[PDB]
């Protein structure tokens, strides 16, 4: 593979994606999860006491580039998920490009949900003011003022599971073999940390089931997660109903369903018929969309494994076009 790219693997049917890095000297190789919603690099470690059996575990004892810290973190997710530990220091090589002395954080506790995960910790690819440790650079950080990469930004392919899965991430370049047409320009909003965009509006067929509403590129989520009314707007078109928890049931059979448009500073961009079914459980269909208390949406994978997104956290901006198949 090229320099700076990292090749993703699909778990489950496009619950996330993770990618191999290697940290320490001569190094481990870690499963992470790459994730635009947060800006944390935080693994398992052999400090930990309730981590996964499965999980792969970072050794300081076993690199010679480790480096103390008497920092202590605690994150705490959206999705109720946590982790905590200690700050460290070490090198972390990500698709080649040789990152010296990057902020890791060690985990000592982690919830359940991650125990029992895929991966061995996240990556964080949010922006430098949501670092739970503050004065921490994140990997993007140290990538530009190393001169690891000669632009600051990273191209995204996500792969459909009815496609094989896989995905690739890209740092300091993209590859156009992955998308169809031309890139459109959006600018992004990042004054709460996140890669905030705003959608113009939402068609489903010639009904307009949203207006203009904001929202962020989120990897680490799977679903579309819409604010109450919008949500109801777009399961009305559907005919989708309310499980009560968030989520929607929707006929398994969306070979007459229309796609989920989005315009997006002045492009059209769409979820596939297919991508309006997230998983299939006996018989029963969870929709590819959702509902939260928030007053804006999270554009998770079911959106990006149908567009390909270059994000350029110097701008900053994204660069988005509609996926090639």
């Amino acid at each position: 593979a090229g320099v700076g790219t990292v090749p993703m693997t699909d778990y489950g049917n496009d619950i996330e994606y993770y990618g191999q890095v290697t940290i320490g000297t001569p190094g481990k190789k870690f499963n992470l999860d790459f994730d635009t919603g947060s800006s944390d690099l935080w693994i398992a470690s052999t400090l930990c006491t309730n981590c996964g059996s499965r999980q792969t575990k970072y050794d300081p004892n076993q690199s010679s580039t480790y480096q103390a810290d008497g920092r202590t973190w605690s994150i705490s997710y959206g999705d109720g998920s946590s982790a905590s530990g200690i700050l460290a220091k070490d090198n972390v090589n990500l698709g080649g490009l040789l990152i010296k002395g990057q902020t890791i954080e060690l985990a000592k506790r982690e919830a359940a949900s991650f125990a029992s995960g895929p991966n061995d910790g996240l990556l964080g690819l949010g922006f430098d003011t949501i670092t739970t440790v503050r004065g921490v650079k994140t990997p993007m950080d140290n990538l530009i003022s190393q001169g690891l990469i000669s632009r600051p930004i990273f191209g995204v392919y996500l792969g459909k599971a009815k496609n094989g899965g896989g995905g690739e991430y890209i740092f300091g370049g993209y590859d156009s073999t992955k998308f169809k047409g031309s890139l459109t320009t959006v600018p992004i909003d990042n004054s709460r940390g996140w890669w905030g965009i705003t959608v113009d509006r939402a068609t489903v067929g010639t009904s307009t089931v949203a207006s203009s509403f904001d929202g962020i590129l989120d990897t680490g989520t799977t679903l579309l997660i819409l604010p109450n009314n919008i949500a109801a707007s777009v399961a009305r078109a559907y005919g989708a109903s309310d499980n009560g928890d968030g989520t929607y049931t929707i006929s398994c059979d969306t070979s007459r369903f229309k796609p989920l448009v989005f315009s997006i500073n002045g492009a059209s961009f769409q979820v596939s018929p297919d991508s309006l079914v997230f998983e299939e459980f006996q018989g029963q269909c969870i929709a590819g969309f959702g509902y939260g208390n928030w007053d804006f949406a999270i554009i998770g994978d079911t959106f990006l494994k149908n567009n390909y997104v270059v994000f350029n956290q110097g701008v900053p901006e994204v660069q988005i076009a509609p996926v090639a198949e």
